[PDB]
């Protein structure tokens, strides 16, 4: 194997696949939407299934009708004229677009912040660039007294600015956070985008949750901060906006002169994305921008459906003491396990507890869930093994099932 | 911009578009077919779309159901059992899949050799992985008297010995070959395999235009050869298989010590495919596995409706005096165009012949074509500049077009 890639190739996701196999179990693990996607990015798809055209090879940066599409919608979202040509490049999902950001911005040497926990490929990432991650943890502050919440955690900006030294070259934010829930305030991207312009820095913005935000919260983006234009890639995602994961479409905004870097990875390595699902995309987000202020609204009308299972889930398990932290934002909520009984001395290995509790979940209680350790650079894993991680896009029935388990639980 | 990008950021294939914002043009440049894809194929794609689970994120390596169907369809081929799961990886096109192949088995310092004139991304990914291409140039036998054909091309195998040494890591071998379409015969393909045998290097088969080829010649592929199998990466396409370019999936073959580098490449970069594009491919490939035997498979059916159209195509190149080489396999013809009334005082400096006349054709003749010296190092242009590329995989009405042209051409 080629040197960029030693020892990157763990796959503890199969795993997590196997335990999940078992049809008598209820998976509330990775996010993989059981609802049902909205019935016109079917018949998009549908559509553009029997057009000639849309089968055939599309603009390498993205299909026209599609930028055109985003720039009009990210347009009035920045309050700024938005190039559908020199400022977006379309990707194989947000995954492939922080790979472009990645590959096309980053050289060996450099570090990168990255926040912990943290959607987990970016740590693999940063060091096939050659580049040296640099971990930061989010800490906890003490709660209203109610409940606990993501707004609970937070960073402490002394530990970020002690993080940048001359040797870096960006930082990660991901807000909504996978897997916390985090939306991050207005001051905590101001303490970041002081930083970057102090240190003359990137940023790259994973923002594929942005429309998922709940109740009191607002999704706020750091590019549209004083400085930041110049100095950020915020990236999208098909498959979080329209519930159509098996898509795999993402999105780079951001100026021409990263947007360029991010360009040249792309027509390098896979020239060029799908047609009849950028072609679908297209009139699916034109469908959704033409009816932005109404609650009809995709953008709107999903972030009130999940809001109610959100609260569903919290309460089913505080049912059985699992400690929930409720979200702010995205689908993802974590709940603290140590407060139940531990059980597990006699399943011999040394994997961190969550694995260990997981594993124990889906055997006994025919649940299974993400240990959020999965999150973690290999030093930071102790301060977190407690935490499990569930996923609630998922219909009423797929809820059932998992309340129906929590009633029976003792 | 990274470091391992300098200096390939160049599309000089932004022009030829620019040339193809038709003034009333009949577009012969890009390989972009213009017949209907098979029904099929656009109806499975329609039905794949309304189902709720084929929206959604699949095994990350290639979806059960395709990776089951190419291990059929290849190991009916190679005379083998083929793991689905260890043997595959389907990617984003083939465009993807040897980009899997580069990044996951070429270091820094690694020659890897390249036949001239070679699809045009073998050298940018070679540069991009910091290898070093080493260029070996197709050369013309004496023609039979009657007519060029692609197979009065070869190489030397004393030239291509002398281009191996230890720092040779592999070679990137195209058949049938784009530009020009020759299909390698046995004796050829036993020449490289000794080689990759003697210095114990990798070999990247590049064969996309498989079932193209055209009567009096065969697809052999040299992972078959003995010795080849534990050594080759054998890369497929979607796009070119069923006429659908703009689905981008791929597909490379072989044995698990190499597949689990590229699953590698992908599992950090793009992950996880389209599921809707590969559900839809799989149903389509098992409508063609259980007729293979029936000149109704599309696999007989194809390069039976487009040999009529590369013999068209060449008596129309003669009725004009471009000298056509009439192609083994794939769907693009090369003519020579040197011996035309040959003057270009329109535009001056030396930038390539073809380039000129390509230009010249467009807007006296309103016809395009794609100039060889693009498929070609640097060194390699001077060689190949009075050389043009036709695309013929193209409905009735575009060539009855391209002959009214050819007809008030004198
Ligand atoms: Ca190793
Ligand atoms: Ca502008
Ligand atoms: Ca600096
Ligand atoms: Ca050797």
């Amino acid at each position: 194997n080629a040197k960029r890639i030693e020892g990157l190739d763990s796959n503890v996701w199969v795993e997590f696949t196997k335990l999940a196999a078992d049809p008598s179990v209820v998976n509330l693990g990775q996010g993989f939407p059981d609802i049902s996607p909205p019935s016109y990015v079917k018949e998009e798809l549908s559509k553009a299934a029997f057009i000639d055209n849309m089968n055939q090879y599309t603009r390498g940066f993205g299909h026209p009708a599609l930028v055109k599409a985003l720039s009009c919608l990210y347009g009035k979202i920045y309050q700024r004229q938005i190039d559908p040509n020199e400022e977006i490049l379309v990707a194989v999902g947000a995954y492939g677009s922080l790979f472009n950001s990645i590959q096309g911005l980053v050289d060996p040497g450099d570090e990168v912040i990255i926040m912990v926990p943290f959607y987990d490929c970016y740590e693999p990432m940063v060091r096939m660039a050659g580049a040296v991650p640099v971990f930061i943890p989010l800490r906890s502050k003490p709660t209203d007294g109610m409940k606990w919440t993501s707004s609970d955690w937070t960073f402490d900006p002394r530990e970020l600015e002690s993080k940048f030294s001359s040797k870096t070259k960006a930082i990660i934010l991901n807000t909504p956070h996978n897997p916390l829930g985090k939306v991050y305030t207005r001051q905590e991207l101001q303490v970041i985008a002081d930083l970057c312009v102090k240190h003359d820095t990137l940023c790259i913005s994973d923002e594929v949750y942005e429309w998922l935000v709940y109740t009191g919260h607002t999704h706020v983006k750091i590019a549209t901060l004083p400085g930041m234009w110049e100095r950020t890639i915020t990236i999208g995602s098909a498959g979080k906006t329209f519930s159509v994961t098996g898509w795999k479409l993402g999105w780079s905004i951001g100026p021409a002169h990263l947007i360029k870097h991010l360009q040249t990875v792309q027509q390098n390595s896979f020239y060029t994305c799908a047609t009849p699902l950028q072609a679908a995309l297209a009139e699916a987000f034109w469908i959704d921008i033409k009816r932005m202020d109404d609650p009809e609204c995709y953008f709107n009308s999903l972030p009130k459906e999940l809001e109610v299972k959100r609260d569903r889930m919290v309460r089913l398990l505080n049912s059985v003491g699992l400690k929930p932290i409720v979200p702010d934002g995205g689908y993802f909520i974590i709940a603290d396990v140590s407060s139940l009984g531990a059980d597990l001395s006699d399943m011999n290995s040394d994997e961190p507890y969550d694995y260990k509790f997981v594993k124990w979940m889906t055997k006994h209680k025919k649940l299974t869930a993400i240990p959020v350790s999965a999150f973690c650079d290999s030093k930071s894993k102790p301060h977190f093994e407690k935490l499990v991680r569930f996923c609630f896009i998922k219909k009423d029935s797929t809820l059932d099932a998992a309340e129906e388990i929590f009633r029976a639980w003792n």
